[PDB]
């Protein structure tokens, strides 16, 4: 289990080089309990960085991963900062996917559902 100082599905070694995407593609499966959130700031924007206890897997190469941070793209950032406004510990278990897209930098978006869906 290799320790990652944040976890993000680059550390993670699961983002898909840009427009390699055709298909669905399970990416990662994230465990998290939340604890708090801190705004980071880079020169071409912002972003949440989850304070916690992390795990990840890359579904494709099996490799496991912990972090005290976790960094989402920010479609599913958005996602938890709502579901964590109201409550002071959140306890969660996801599947994190790329789905074909319009044409952009990526050719992909972000999906997420539930480990137990």
């Amino acid at each position: 289990m290799e320790i990652v100082s944040k976890l993000t599905l680059k550390t993670i070694g699961a983002q898909p080089k840009p427009h390699s995407v055709k298909e669905n593609t399970a990416l990662a499966s994230i465990y998290g309990r939340v604890r708090g959130k801190k705004v980071g700031q880079s020169t071409f924007g912002d972003f949440i960085k989850f304070e916690g206890e992390f795990e990840g897997v890359n579904i494709a190469t099996g490799e496991v991963f912990r972090s005290g941070a976790l960094i989402l793209p920010k479609v599913l950032e958005s996602l938890l900062a709502g579901a964590v406004d109201g409550e002071n510990t959140v306890d969660f278990a996801v599947e994190i996917w790329a789905k074909p897209s319009e044409k952009g930098n990526t050719g992909y978006e972000y999906g997420v559902k539930p480990l137990i869906e």
